[PDB]
């Protein structure tokens, strides 16, 4: 498949109970009506999924959330700013991990995504709540 070059922002260091939110954008060829999601992962860990995102009619989207971030986490994204965002809230010590942004090609809306179907990473961002 084609190169793309996906790229997260917004990772850092922040307490238990803050806000943090995250953005990613591709670097030169990017998507139009992909389903995009976030990951996350700790090392040793599994790569979990946290929220889905997809173009609905005009300027409308589908979301999907994971019950693990259910009620705190919303996923948004900027067609012509060509990004996708991850506002986090309620963090807490067990969010702490390196988030990804995802794209998988043969979706055609926001949904549970599987990690090993996935066809674009990016290179990853660290969050580090402390308790």
């Amino acid at each position: 498949m084609a190169e793309v070059q996906l790229v997260e922002s917004g990772g850092g260091l922040v307490q238990a109970g803050d806000s943090l939110r995250l953005s990613a954008t591709a670097s030169g060829r990017t998507f139009s009506r992909a389903v995009m999601g976030w990951f996350r992962q700790a090392p040793g860990k599994e790569r979990e999924f946290v929220a889905a995102i997809s173009a609905a009619p005009g300027t409308a989207y589908y979301a999907f959330y994971a019950d693990s971030v259910r009620g705190r986490f919303s996923i948004s994204a900027d067609s012509a700013k060509n990004t996708v965002y991850l506002q986090m809230n309620s963090l807490k010590p067990e969010d702490t991990a390196v988030y990804y942004v995802a794209a998988d090609l043969k979706m055609q809306v926001a949904a549970y995504m599987n990690q090993r179907s996935v066809d674009y990473w990016g290179q990853g961002t660290q969050v580090t709540v402390s308790s």
